[PDB]
């Protein structure tokens, strides 16, 4: 399907990553910029995130799903359903609300796309509803994650897809912040895409340290994989 060898062109190999988000948290503006490499073939992406304004105001666990789905590993069996990829090089739009429980929420819109030969993630942050010394704003979060499963669904209306899906942030008290996911991709251009069935996307993250670095970061390993149509 040359529609599917597109992306596999594109994929192809090692991409170098540019990711750039803008924020405002309750007032608190600040910046990230992030650098790297995917390999798709692999599920695989390596990021190294820097916060150019200074000490970043929420923890950087909760931003790791807002800071690029295209590098997913589609196994043969579910490369009809890749819509990410099938969206490129014109990209698509990523949309997010991340409710936290009992705390604010973030408003996330982001395209993801070529810009020559690098993927690019462009997003723009808005959160609001925080409380200014909850888990949040208050750094209470443990810098760690924890895998999880997504099911991804077909969006015809928006020739897109859409999403939903729970993410559990350890606190540093010992107890589970859950941030309630609410997701939407539309093609930024108007062309055909791959409109996928419903399907599971499974990912893990490890998060670390780079002890050279003196500026306020994090270092994400990433592996994301379709894992079927159903989970069994």
């Amino acid at each position: 399907d040359p529609m599917v060898s597109k992306g596999e062109e594109l994929f192809t190999g090692v991409v170098p990553i540019l990711v750039e988000l803008d924020g405002d948290v309750n007032g608190h503006k600040f910046s990230v910029s992030g650098e790297g490499e995917g390999d798709a073939t692999y599920g695989k992406l390596t990021l190294k995130f820097i916060c150019t304004t200074g000490k970043l105001p929420v923890p950087w666990p909760t931003l790791v799903t807002t800071l690029v789905l295209c590098f997913s590993r589609y196994p043969d069996h579910m490369k009809q359903h890749d819509f990410f990829k099938s969206a490129m090089p014109e990209g698509y739009v990523q949309e997010r609300t991340i409710f936290f429980k009992d705390d604010g929420n973030y408003k996330t819109r982001a395209e993801v796309k070529f810009e020559g030969d690098t993927l690019v993630n462009r997003i723009e942050l808005k959160g609001i509803d925080f409380k200014e010394d909850g888990n949040i704003l208050g750094h209470k979060l443990e810098y760690n994650y924890n895998s999880h499963n997504a099911y991804i669904m077909a969006d015809k209306q928006k020739n897109g897809i859409k999403s939903n899906f729970k993410i559990r942030h350890n606190i540093e008290d010992g107890s589970v912040q859950l941030a309630d996911h609410y997701q939407q991709n539309t093609p930024i251009g108007d062309g055909p895409v791959l409109l996928p069935d419903n399907h599971y996307l499974s990912t893990q993250s490890k998060l670390s340290k780079d002890p050279n670095e003196k500026r306020d970061h994090m270092v994400l390993l990433e592996f994301v994989t379709a894992a079927g149509i159903t989970l069994g």
